[PDB]
């Protein structure tokens, strides 16, 4: 007996069990990768539970610093990996596009761990990375867990964050955390954010198909089905009455984009909430007509325009 | 219609579509894993085609060295990963065990890349640890390659290689080149080997049962199948006439290990041509009462003591 069934991708049933068929590839470590012109990365721990993919585009000169852009995936808090080829495919040419050092993170999933184990997953790869800023590689001398490319290479002053779907919601969960518990204990600021076709569930006037008014919605219950408020909880109803303040959120710059489907009315109104709180610094919408999927499609010319257009907001 | 059908774990079609029973579960990386009280692993490139999990045990003093081990998993030269959970939970064990570091190759499998691309692949991840000799911490602001846990803990006077089956061919094969490519060009010696259960073709006397005479032979021909001389090519009979001599292998200590079954005849040919060669160093035989699957089953007496024995080689 199933309570979740959504084909291939994910089988749930009564006693527990899960099932997952038809997810991408594993796709090992590689160094100079010749697809890309050079990306290289590597799997790195940052707890027992936690890890990252760690990416380093072609380095021109060893004395050179660059963007880091912490990465959290998308697919329903229950789908796919860092470690994948359908998320990790993107982060490799957006890499490449930003000339960025990037940190996939590997966050537990649901339902065997229900939320908020990936907020806080992503919110300790976070942390790790910032806890690298002022050491030098004679740091690598007694902590085994620190990373020499994120030594060598990373510019505090342009960290950011990238998140699509529920990756995205993951991204608004931190950026509020970020105002109310600061990175490091405020040695680290988060410059920018991305927020791609993010996932909140937010009433709207328009009357919505069954897929979005069941299915759609039905990967927060899957998520934490325990939230306090159900799809009205804060961390997925960003409006809701009792909602931390968008004002609070610990960046200066956000990329907000959407698609032309029927998850745009949602996004209208978190925008609204945005401007309305009177958060202080820029906020750039990428308003695509486009479909979401046509995003990760990673060679075809769509992929790459709607790619290089977020990428762009990487400085 | 299948070229191979290989029960119940390979078909190859004639079409070249290759079918593999579902494998183990890949296992991410993590730090301090409490099962093991404390072993850590990443997964890192050694070049575009080759990567390696590595391997650290709990670290009690900043400054001790630490054996090492470079290991190449077995499962037919055409199954399985150092990331899966069958070998993993296995090198993670004889990492505690042992207290080395451990480097666990993931070359390319057959029939996809037929060999000899998993001996080369095994080849450049030896010379890539063997390359960390005599470096410092520093190396690593300019080497992206380089490993940090390689510089601090490795003892290059303590190098081991370990296989199982077709892993332990690829030992076999990599010992006798490093007779003559000597690591780093020859700043490293190897001092240890351990060989499980050798995939070797060596003819018997008599002739054996069906599966050792017929479907335990195909995964040469499905591995390599234009080798020169077939199943007697020298990587796979170490005793053909035109084969390499077995005294020339590139290290000082060998741990020949076998298991009560039909396996140990050839195995015991094989002895008898590396003692009948007059190599010059330590030979130790681990001949088990028990049956080849009963080393990986790694929450039973029996595989703690199986692993036990052939751990305790590493010295």
């Amino acid at each position: 007996e199933t309570i979740f069934d959504l084909p291939p991708y994910i089988k749930v049933f009564k006693d527990g069990r899960v099932e997952r068929l038809h997810s991408s590839p594993y796709v090992p470590p590689s160094l100079n990768d010749p697809e890309t012109g050079g990306v290289s990365w590597k799997d790195v721990p940052i707890s027992s539970v936690v890890s990252a993919r760690i990416y380093l585009p072609k380095i021109n000169n060893h004395d050179e610093k660059l963007p880091i852009i912490v990465y959290f995936h998308g697919a329903g808090f229950c789908l796919e990996s860092a470690f994948k080829s359908f998320f990790h495919t993107y982060v490799k040419h957006f890499v490449a596009e930003a000339k960025a050092i990037a940190v996939s993170v590997e966050f537990r999933l649901a339902p065997e761990n229900h939320l908020p184990a990936a907020y806080e997953d992503c919110w300790e790869a976070l942390q790790w990375v910032a806890s690298h800023v002022g050491l030098d590689i004679s740091s690598l001398k007694t902590c085994i867990d620190k990373d020499p490319w994120i030594i060598n290479y990373a510019d505090f002053d342009r960290l950011y964050l990238w998140g699509d779907s529920t990756g995205a919601n993951i991204v608004h969960n931190t950026l509020i955390r970020s105002g109310k518990e600061k990175l490091n204990g405020g040695k680290v600021k988060i410059l920018g954010a991305i927020l791609y076709y993010p996932y909140f569930l937010i009433r709207t006037s328009s009357k919505q198909s069954d897929y979005m008014e069941n299915e759609y919605r039905s990967y927060w219950k899957l998520a934490y089905p325990d939230a306090p408020g159900g799809n009205d909880n804060p961390m997925i109803n960003p409006t809701a009455e009792n909602a931390p303040d968008l004002a609070g959120y610990g960046c200066s710059r956000l990329l907000i984009s959407m698609v032309a489907d029927e998850a745009r009315d949602i996004t209208l109104l978190y925008i609204d909430a945005l401007e309305k709180s009177g958060w202080k610094g820029e906020l750039d919408v990428a308003d695509f007509d486009k479909q979401y999927f046509e995003l990760f499609e990673m060679e075809t010319e769509v992929a790459k325009n709607m790619l290089r257009r977020l990428a762009s907001f990487i400085k």
